[PDB]
């Protein structure tokens, strides 16, 4: 005995001859049939399948009632009572796709309430606790099988325990904020699905970049934690929303415990809402479960892999589709980036780059002294390049430091030990050891003793490592390239755009004259003949020249030049810190103007090095590098909580901005004949630049 | 005597010697002084500024802690207490960016609450009248300054009287509803200001066109409607979070009374929300007040413009910007358009275009016949074109009508009255006199006497009206020239791409080449010399040539053309009803092969007729078709709540698909020498197309 009728979110509107219609507010749907205008009648839910035969006795044989009946429920229309029920109630789970009848045996299971912070009133859960109740809801002391935890904050230290409490007890729980002028629901943590609160928590706190800050320097200061906005209707209304939801998920746990996968509609689970009281704003953000987390995963997940081998494959050749792979970074809850991102898909595969080579504390590394590593350790200045003086006049120098570039680091004590990340050398096939300082962006130091500062040059990020090995390779040699040039001065030949099998250079050049510019490319190719660029266009008229430069460097001259191109334009966009683009002439340049004594590149003075496949590039580069006289090491950072492939390559010698030690930077144009002689100290370009 | 404090949302925290942090759930600021330190910790509420000069006597001088205390005002740090409220509640009004000690006084006020329908049950109204006493607000039984009216539905019929009521009360009232799975708050309706509930009406009785349907079939039927899903916890959230929105509004309301536009945070004027409980979304909808609103507006806005003559002005030539200007146009309650829009851009202009045409009920008629209006008067017959056959069969060939096409209406019967719509004769400079049937989509005819079917053709849209007049005339000269080809089986000249000067139609055919495609244009122009094409695409092998056809008139032949290529083009794309594609073949087509006993059009056998202006373009336009002996009238639908200009040219002897009365159709293929005798009726191309 059960009986049957149309969902009760549906009105029903019989329209006699042939017509019926099911009318809902989330959608309609018409019936044809003069035998669902006689039998639809009874399907009011106050019959009995056995009892509708009888009613339609004379009318309609029991075989197409059942016929009938049957085709109702295979399309959806069609449910079994609950008495146990409003209709009201009844309609809002058949909205949801949902046999009402199951429901009261889904609710009848306990559920506990409690509370993380100290900042939450003790009527609070009272109130939460009787919409559970009307809701049909056991609410008991803390057996339960949803823990609620009200709280004014996500950060809430407390909320640690908490967390480990439901890990060892497999047990569900949902965080809701229903104080502040915006309330947050979920996520609902389920231990062995979802994220951990800690996944949560270690993204959240990099999000609060600042209240981390106040809280250090309130600690330093000690000895010797928020407000929050509520009227009695945005705390009624959080709490409300909540107990809805709550519903929501012991109803989706029960008909799934029967029937795995069966119920499809959306709940908290590793999800949290902001609802927004001031701006009306919803928003949803997805919690991720972090493979490596400490609590919930594998803590040495990145120790293991930075000392075992790196492994490259072929990676032949075969947009804004990346901004979808990565939407679920992008917030400042849930996300590791925040705004829209920073075409913009550049930005973003930057952003994530910058927070993957962020220190968390589970990078690989090993505590030990220069001499202990011995020849597998490379020191720190093999990479720095800060010459004596520099070093010397650190103080004096540093007070005016007019750029984040010219803080001059402290020296390296050897003699200490010191923690020493793995890198792989791709030259050599085995790790090397550079310190983990130079490694990651924030390593914390002792106060005292900064021996550097950690720099993005090498740094790179791709769908697969070896694009973003060749990336960080090409960004090196860009800036060997560019430092060798500016710093020497050197005057260098320009390069014939005709001769180059790309109909667009000498199209923009043209361009350019139409906006009252001249355009030239100088060649800054060095020792490891990797095509290097640099794009110089000037101001034809007006008082000042307002010179911009724009580099580029690839295997393929064409492209590296098209990147010089692109550089000087979105420079030139901008355009409408320094006084360059004041004060710098071609007239007093000498370097920026093209050597009259030596022929212009063609397009023929570039032997072809690059091929199809990208490991091979790599590999072509690496070589090169050895030919020069250099080590290609690379460190992977990617993160398996994000996905993107994040490298740092380090070509120990190549040089950077603003350092001047011994090195390539003297030997190399001497080495090249461009000059007799290395260049002094003192004599280096002065000005600061390039961009 | 009136205490000062640092806003209540703000968490202050000093760090002694110079820093203080305001931490605030939606914005962060620092502070920096040795002054803050000492004064802040002052501005907790619990001092008056008597007070303060008191406690740092010997510390700080009076005249520096007044500057001190202006600073922080100007900055927007401090508010005067309100000894009236909680902290947690003063931070949300001081959160919204407003003195909370103005709050009390804003709130005291009464309001009403009450019900529209016979849907909402006795304690509902109870319950929201329990929220806003416990929010601080006055609750009266229907003096007030707001009414608040639940229901389940905002297409109520009460609301109409209640609408009334508040008009010409000139008192403000909001619409609630709360039962259900989804939601809706507002419009709050403010009689100066908004729009009426009416306004709303019409527009979302236009997005329940089904629901209109089944109740006129119902009562239709009669005499020989809502269901509603509602959990107690989703009613309270609606109920509470409305509750939070009258306080805004009161307080709004309050402080704009004292100082026009000085509250500027959102409220619910004008607006609808709808918080869906199902799929957690929220979304806004804004409410357009409507200038020819029958309940709040003028009425007769359209009846007057129509009898007021035209007026066209110069427009001189100086994207999906577009989408924004129209965006408040978008939605399923407030909007007229709907989805996404239907580059889109193109397909909004379309839609706008389409529901302008729908009749409404205010369009500028006269009710008369044909005789009475004498030569003023044109008979429906000279703008439709059914051939006596046609209609003498229309019953046996109605039946089977293949296409929306091939109904053929019934005759006119002029000797009855008639509505006639004015349109302005552009070539005359008067009005005519149009049968209000043909000039809007849906007009309500008695049943049988359906003498049209109203058709798009010559309809169009622009940014103004001269943009849309020529839009709408090359739209008909297009059809025209596409007619008398199609139908006549007519043999054309190709066209020589090369000599027009757009390296693009040689490009396009060449790559249709390496896509298995051929691809011909041929001339369609007729005795109005107007440039008309049609672009013939065949594949090149395979058992089916699927022949795609792409028309394009204009003035300039290169722009025809242009289109012509462009529509073969987005046809082509979407291929991967009828069986042309299948069946028909070059071989047994002669009108789709070029006649090769005429030379190829040249650029060079094209007049030039346009010029910088539209206007002269239209009257260009006008001019060539009183020589070819036709009247150019032009219908402004252009509605007034809408903006985007929408006409309907009509050249009445111009042809349209599938109608083979006497006329243009036969007169001219003879009259330009493309046939010794007219064609008989039953030679005309019995293959149904083209697209
Ligand atoms: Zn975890
Ligand atoms: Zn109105």
């Amino acid at each position: 005995p059960t009986a049957l009728q149309i969902k009760p979110h549906f009105h029903v509107e019989i329209i006699e001859p042939k017509q019926v219609y099911l009318l809902g507010e989330q959608g309609n749907h018409a019936l044809t049939g003069q035998l669902y205008c006689q039998i639809l009648p009874f399907l009011n839910g106050e019959y009995t399948r056995e009892q509708i035969v009888e009613k339609l006795d004379g009318q309609v044989p029991e075989e197409y009632i059942d016929f009938v009946l049957s085709r109702l429920v295979e399309k959806g229309y069609l449910t079994e009572v609950a008495p146990e029920l409003s209709l009201e109630v009844a309609a809002f789970w058949s909205e949801l796709g949902i046999a009402p009848s199951v429901v009261a045996e889904g609710l009848k299971q306990p559920v506990t309430v409690t509370t993380a912070g100290k900042g939450i009133r003790e009527g609070i859960v009272a109130n939460l606790a009787a919409a559970l109740e009307e809701a049909g809801i056991q609410v008991s002391d803390p057996t339960a099988q949803l823990q609620v935890v009200l709280t004014d904050d996500y950060l809430q230290p407390e909320l640690a325990a908490i967390n480990k409490e439901a890990l060892e007890r497999q047990q569900p729980w949902l965080l809701v904020k229903p104080v502040g002028s915006i309330l947050w629901l979920g996520p609902l943590f389920v231990p062995g699905e979802t994220g951990c609160w800690h996944c949560l928590a270690q993204r959240l706190q990099g999000n609060r970049e600042v209240e981390a800050s106040v809280l250090q320097q309130k600690r330093a200061l000690q000895e010797r934690p928020t407000a929050r906005a509520t009227l009695p209707s945005t705390l009624q209304t959080g709490l409300q929303w909540a107990a809805t939801e709550i519903a929501k998920w012991m109803v989706k746990r029960h008909l799934n415990a029967i029937a795995p996968g069966t119920a499809r509609f959306p709940t908290l689970a590793g999800k949290i809402f902001t609802f927004n009281q001031t701006t009306l704003e919803l928003k949803a953000h997805p919690l991720s479960r972090r493979p490596q987390c400490p609590t919930c995963g594998d803590r040495e997940t990145l120790q293991r892999r930075g000392f075992e081998p790196l492994k490259l494959e072929s990676r032949p050749k075969h947009p804004e589709q990346t901004v979808q792979k990565y939407q679920h970074l992008i917030g400042p809850i849930t996300g590791v980036v925040t705004e829209l991102v920073r075409s913009r898909a550049s930005g973003l595969c930057e952003a994530i780059e910058r927070y993957s080579g962020i220190f968390q504390g589970d990078e690989p590394r090993k505590r030990a002294t220069l001499a202990e590593l011995g020849d597998l350790a490379i020191h720190p200045e093999q990479c720095l390049h800060f010459s004596d003086r520099q070093y010397d006049n650190r103080e004096s120098s540093n007070e005016r430091a007019t750029v984040t570039h010219d803080w001059i680091p402290q020296r390296f004590d050897a003699s200490k030990a010191h923690d020493w990340t793995p890198v792989w050398s791709l030259t050599e096939q085995t790790h090397k050891y550079l310190p983990t300082a130079l490694c990651y962006y924030r390593y914390p130091f002792p106060p005292e003793h900064r021996f550097c500062r950690s720099d993005s040059n090498g740094n790179a990020a791709g769908n697969t490592l070896e694009e973003a090995i060749l990336q960080g390779f090409m960004e090196l040699v860009e800036r060997d390239s560019v430092c060798l040039w500016w710093y020497n001065r050197v005057s260098r030949p320009a390069v014939d755009l005709s001769s180059f099998d790309e109909p667009y250079f000498l199209q923009l050049q043209q361009f350019y004259q139409t906006q009252n510019r001249d355009l030239w490319v100088l060649d800054l190719t060095a020792d490891l003949g990797i095509p290097a660029f640099v794009g110089v266009s000037n101001r034809k008229a007006g008082s000042s020249e307002r010179i911009i430069l724009g580099f580029g460097a690839h295997l393929d001259p064409t492209v590296a030049i098209l990147r010089a191109l692109t550089e000087v334009n979105q420079i030139g966009l901008e355009l409408d810190a320094t006084d360059w683009l004041v004060n710098a002439t071609l007239a007093a340049s000498p370097y920026l103007v093209a050597d009259a004594s030596q022929p212009l590149k063609t397009a023929k003075d570039y032997p072809r090095r690059w091929s199809d496949d990208i490991y091979t590039d790599v590999m072509t580069c690496v070589e090169i590098a050895k030919q020069a006289g250099l080590e290609t090491l690379v460190l992977d950072q990617t993160r398996p909580d994000i996905g993107l492939n994040v490298v740092k390559v380090i070509v120990p010698g190549m040089r950077f901005w603003s350092r001047f030690g011994s090195g390539r930077l003297y030997d190399v144009p001497v080495k090249l004949g461009w000059r007799e002689q290395p260049l002094a100290e003192a004599q280096m370009n002065p000005t600061p630049m390039p961009f």
